[PDB]
């Protein structure tokens, strides 16, 4: 996944707690980790699948791994965006 879609989804997950000012960003930090699976993902798909505008779906976007999985999913949803 280029750095350029690495730092994009990164983001999208800083904006869910208002993030990004004095925090480090990784593209290994696993955003989804919970033990009871209360993070809502729904609203993570969507913020990617909008900003990039692209057609993910939820089974594309359900077991996805850190960033660095991310990026390179959104990726090739970005070649075509069909």
């Amino acid at each position: 996944a280029k750095k350029e879609t690495i730092d994009k989804v990164s983001d999208i997950v800083k904006e869910k707690l208002a993030l990004g000012a004095d925090v480090v960003v990784t593209a290994d930090s696993e955003f989804s980790k919970l033990g009871a699976d209360s993070l809502d993902t729904v609203e993570i798909v969507m913020n990617l699948e909008e900003e990039f505008g692209i057609n993910v779906d939820e089974d594309k976007a359900q077991d996805i791994s850190t960033i660095q999985q991310a990026a390179d999913v959104i990726e090739g949803l970005l070649e075509k965006k069909a």
